[PDB]
């Protein structure tokens, strides 16, 4: 069945994204090792040589028919292997997250520049020759298992740290904030984005009613929607956004110091996000986007690279900010508090098998490690009895920590039995502790700097019990407005926008004004600006509300914008090639190899798919035509010279140009393909951000890949609102 | 909380698609009834002035916090409100269902045009005057329950009948056979459509290897993929598909009688699809198009409407046709059968929470009741396992039945006890039977013609006991062609480009040749024109294989194709009227007054929300953006004449019009609104399907009706491959 050249079987060596099937990892990168991946090989199963059996082990003969009587007959209850093989079908799918099920993960490792032993005794961050497997699940929050990517949304990024005293979970967003500020709410904020309860409507999207009226009524929401609202909301792709854990944390080191944190993750790739009509044009033209994207970066070799960093906060400053640590819907500005780096995690294979390895993973922030500490923040606090609770139904059982992906790579014992599922085969003769019938092991360890038992740090508790916000929580606008100024006038016009959009889907009129007059307690400006889109007008009243105070002396802080300070990173991104059927040759051995050198990647597209020859002879492969890998799914687009007019007349590759020209691509015409000016519009004498020249050599492809590492042509902005596209 | 003026709250009439909110159902229509809606008041749960308490009837004081030792300590254990609150949360999640995860459903009931007690004594077909409820779930196949709804994909249409002699589901497909011809296959063939299991991509989806794969290995499964890669993948509406039982069943009348039978549903509002590109663009602009209108339909009063329709053939006739009729791969083409009327289903109200109705509503085509019977089709009778199977884990036990939408609205008693979740409490002091002590009651019942017990017809069975396919299914290519020679040649062309589309994403490219042979051996014109598109040269070999032979003499069958001979209806059908700063309220009058008469509905668009004034002072409320509510989501685009400077050059106006004219949409253009020629190309003596006069008159809006009612301008394709849009 396969075929005799074996080109069926992709080759186990890095290749570019489209170059061959992709594969499970094991496979696709055999020699990729790291403790995790080797310690699930008593689990992996291999096919090839291998007959096709029951789940019992009994070879079969015939898996192409039912047993019955007859050829034409009844199919004959003794069918054991259709039942078995039908069973297992009938019972594949267990219930998705309540949140996050939408989700890609990858395995990878970590390691500390330097031993933080100064501040925490946690053994992972112990010298900087320790190596920590970790498995990394990226993920949205609204939509189901089967929903899009490149929605509007928060994602979520969550890292499983595999160390020696204890699995880490490290649970974030990839905003430094949430939407609200005590866990017993969580279940009315998410009802309310989730899709409406009578007819299950929007999948993905917080464009509707009841968002915007829990919004509304909820002003402690303000921050976090000001982040989704942002192109924050819309990342390019899981390799170019920020992770942050966004609740204070304590580090205690050996001494019992405690010192605050809060948890970086910084992108190595840079930061960068699609526009809105491009995000939701792709959630129809590839739903996969985020998921297809990291799985062949990592089989490319590309592998996603983050640094981990602590904002760090001595005990004795606790009460000196204008918010409060402990308070989730408020971030500590790096100007106040900087980051301070502390190691690298690099994602370098993908796993075998999505369903065991991503679907079936448990994160869980109550999954500390000595060396680490919680907060009272009120959202931690109730968090930390969700993570386990929800793994008794969706993972069926308390042994969820023995599925392999799960399973702690270091030694654990305890007298804990039983249970749905059970693997581990307890030898010991007790199952209690005090026993003296095994001499009382497994035994309690007292804590110590290294390899100790677990003890909590003695922070003073004093009060009442009372159900009761703290006042020092009870400021909703400031940190809104901090973001909001931070913001370049393109990204405060894309905030404006994603506000407008998102209100128009609310049917009821009276929730959109009650959101902008929310906006006029944020700035009037933006208030304003999206009031003007709604054919809304501010009364004498909303005009006149004070702002809210800076953030300790702060009107902005420039580490809250995606773009203001670049951190451009072209590798790994992708050029779609728009060919010809008499392509110059000499103009792709050009753009080919400038993209190579600089490990960008190049789609060579067409009207049809097979192959064209260039001018010279030489065999052009076509990846996908014009209609079929739309310019939705690259960074920039190039068309070379040659007979132009075999693709000026066609629909498809022009308006290929007009929707990247409209998303703010790097577009570069060579030759004879600046017959396709007219198309977009662009001057005789040019307009930057479009790159033009008689041929492909010399500068043209310089300015290319220097219009690529600034991501996109903000100053294009004004020029696309003419294009119809 | 809520605004002075009552407007939070939906009026309870009918009212058009996007004039009030969404609601349940039993607040939209609460006159709307029929038995089994009555039956589940038992469990309907209101709201309006009740205090909020735990699921134990406590009042809860304070539900915006959780239990702490003073306002920024730690949560507290005891706190029982916020534990009971998130474990009820963190258990929301069931899992979804394996296949047609994806679906939306409805309430209505159906009821025959004239007893059919001569061929079935059932007892639902039996009287003219006696109507059924029925709870109806249209559903996708592969994606799951958060994935889009206008993928290319077969579609599931399940009936659950409420009889008064036992729930019967009918469980079919919109096409008339599927894939393959063994239950045995059914994890094989759904595991290659489904996500590849490596790295779960693609969702929503047949367009990638493992599915291309099987079917060029298994040439059985042909004719539903043709049906698949044609328009019918792709409905307008649930409402505008046809729906298939697929399998012959048989008809037993009070005499003992089998006839054979295959179920069909006719929808009265004529059959209709999107475009490739349209319903690919609408998964990202509108992933819930068809929830949606769905919903919207019945909110309005436009009931979707169905025939039911039985094709009978003799038990004599069994061998007749040169196909089997046991082969669930072989359609029975209407011009050798008829379809016979026998009654009509109207949907008329939409559910109250989605997930307590919808999402745990149980079909199984096992379900039958007296006057029905199955047959020997080896799919048919594996599906027979698997859903009485599959619920066990998917609902959680045996006692799904006991889930109210799932309930019997007709006696049901037996000795059956226990199972997780009882809800019946038995009186019965026996739990056996024979039993003296309950005097042997409930009690067996002997058949007869109405209200007997089920005995199965007593077909005779004669052979060995074998895993053997029938040497009578071994055919593969004759119905493909067919279906092929009876679709018009635009279907053709769009069949050819599904087949291309889905082709071009197959990255092992020895697939897609294998896939052409295939092709070849169901018609050359069909192959080459595949071919073409993949750059794929066919063989002489290939270019010489001899066509199959005709289906007993057809050449052809118009009923096949969704459009070779009219049927369409314009009522709850939509059109963009797209407005501007001064509109021209005769011309509104005009438009809204034909299409009022019509039961068609409007939706005013502008370049932003809020009100827009007509030039009589008639305030215009702005239903959604050019933007934000695409040509996508409408049948057809009126520009009433007004101040046309004002949206004349706004390129989002233009577009809307470039994006309905490529998607063979009816444009009308009234006064100067005829200036938008220009961004299509139109002729100035006019082109058939764009609509223009000084002004929207009588005659204007029936040339436009007209149009509607032929669903797309087909004459227009030839003129859409130089648009770029
Ligand atoms: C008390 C309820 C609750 C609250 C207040 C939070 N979450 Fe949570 N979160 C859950 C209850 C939960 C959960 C129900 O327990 C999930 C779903 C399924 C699972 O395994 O855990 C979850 C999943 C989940 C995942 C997916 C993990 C994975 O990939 O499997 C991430 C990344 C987060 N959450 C992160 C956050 C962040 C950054 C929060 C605010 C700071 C947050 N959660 C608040
Ligand atoms: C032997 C396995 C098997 C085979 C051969 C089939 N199916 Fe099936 N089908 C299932 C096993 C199944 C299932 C696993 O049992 C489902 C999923 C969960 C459930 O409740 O039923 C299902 C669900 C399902 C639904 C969704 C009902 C709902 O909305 O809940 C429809 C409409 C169909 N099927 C229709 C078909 C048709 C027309 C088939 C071929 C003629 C077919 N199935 C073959």
């Amino acid at each position: 069945l396969a075929p005799e050249d074996g080109s069926h079987r992709p080759a186990a060596e890095p290749t570019p994204p489209g170059a061959q099937p992709t594969a499970p990892g094991s496979l696709k990168a055999p020699d990729t090792r790291n403790e995790k991946l080797n310690s699930l090989e008593d689990v992996r199963k291999g096919s090839e040589n291998y007959a096709l059996t029951t789940n019992q082990g009994v070879r079969i003969a015939d898996d192409q028919n039912s047993l019955r009587a007859g050829s034409r007959g009844p199919t004959l209850l003794e069918d054991f292997i259709l039942r078995e093989k039908i069973t297992h079908f009938d019972h594949e799918r267990i219930p998705e997250r309540i949140v996050h099920a939408r989700g890609s993960a990858a395995h990878g490792y970590f390691q500390p520049y330097k031993s933080l032993s100064d501040i925490t005794k946690a053994d992972f961050l112990s010298d900087p020759n320790k190596i920590t497997p970790v498995f990394v699940r990226f993920s949205t929050v609204q939509g189901g298992a089967g929903s899009a990517d490149t929605v509007r949304d928060i994602r979520g990024f969550a890292t499983k740290f595999y160390t020696e005293e204890g699995i880490f979970d490290l649970v974030g967003n990839n905003t430094p904030i949430f939407f609200i500020q005590d866990a017993h709410k969580f279940p009315d904020f998410v009802h309310a984005v989730k899709p409406e309860p009578h007819w299950a409507i929007p999948q993905g999207q917080s464009a509707h009613d009841t968002f915007w009226d829990y919004v509304s009524l909820q002003p402690e929401t303000l921050h976090n929607v000001m982040w989704a609202m942002s192109d924050r909301g819309i990342p390019r792709s899981y390799r170019t956004m920020e992770g942050f854990g966004i609740h204070t944390f304590r580090l205690i080191n050996a001494e019992g110091k405690a010192t605050f944190v809060r948890f970086h993750w910084k992108p190595l790739a840079g930061k960068a996000s699609l526009v809105w009509d491009e995000a939701q044009k792709l959630t129809g033209r590839d739903p996969d986007f985020h998921r297809r994207e990291l799985w062949e970066a990592i089989e490319a070799g590309d592998f996603p690279e983050y640094e981990l960093g602590f904002q760090l906060i001595p005990e004795e400053d606790e009460f000196k900010f204008d918010f409060d640590l402990l308070d989730p819907t408020k971030l500590i500005p790096e100007e106040l508090v900087p980051v301070q780096r502390v190691g690298k995690m690099v994602l370098n294979r993908n796993p075998d098998n999505f369903f065991a390895e991503n679907e079936q993973a448990a994160f869980h922030p109550g999954h500390i490690v000595p060396g680490l500490d919680f907060t009272n923040d009120p959202l931690l606090q109730g968090r930390l009895f969700s993570y386990t609770d929800t793994q008794i139904s969706r993972l069926g059982g308390p042994n969820f920590h023995e599925i392999p992906i799960n399973r702690p790579t270091c030694p654990y014992h305890n007298f804990q039995r039983d249970g749905m599922h059970r693997m581990g085969i307890d030898t010991n003769p007790a199952n209690y502790e005090p026993n003296s019938i095994n001499d009382n092991w497994p035994r309690e360890t007292p804590p110590g700097p290294k390899r100790g038992g677990f003890e909590s740090y003695q922070e003073r508790v004093e009060g009442n019990k009372v159900r009761e916000r703290s006042p020092s929580f009870g400021e909703y606008y400031s940190h809104p407005r901090l973001f909001w100024l931070s913001q370049t006038p393109f990204e405060q016009r894309h905030i404006v926008d994603g506000f407008s959009f998102d209100l128009s889907k609310v049917v009821r009129p009276y929730i959109r004004e009650r959101v902008v007059d929310q906006l006029a307690h944020i700035d009037l400006t933006l208030a304003q600006a999206v009031a003007k889109n709604l054919g809304i007008e501010l009364t004498d009243d909303q005009l006149n509300i004070t702002p809210p105070p800076d953030v300790n002396g702060l009107k902005k802080d420039p580490s809250l914008s995606l773009y203001a300070i670049p951190d451009g990173d072209v590798k790994g991104r992708v050029v779609a090639i728009l060919l010809n059927d008499e392509v110059r040759s000499a103009d792709l051995l050009a753009i080919l190899k400038a993209l190579k050198a600089k490990g960008v990647h190049a789609k060579l597209l067409y009207s049809r798919m097979g192959e064209v020859t260039a001018d010279d002879g030489t065999v052009l492969p076509i990846a996908a035509t014009f209609a079929g890998a739309p310019s939705l799914t690259v960074d920039a687009v190039i068309v070379p010279c040659g007979n132009i007019a075999d693709i000026a007349d066609n629909g498809d590759a022009n308006y290929y140009l007009m929707e990247a020209y409209k998303h703010l691509k790097p577009i570069a015409l060579a030759g004879d393909a600046r017959k396709f000016k007219a198309t977009i519009k662009i001057a005789d004498q040019g307009e930057e951000g479009i790159v033009e020249a008689d041929s492909a050599d010399g500068s043209f492809m310089d300015e290319l890949l220097t219009l690529m590492a600034a991501h996109r042509v903000w100053s294009r902005i004004p020029k696309i609102d003419k294009i119809p596209a």
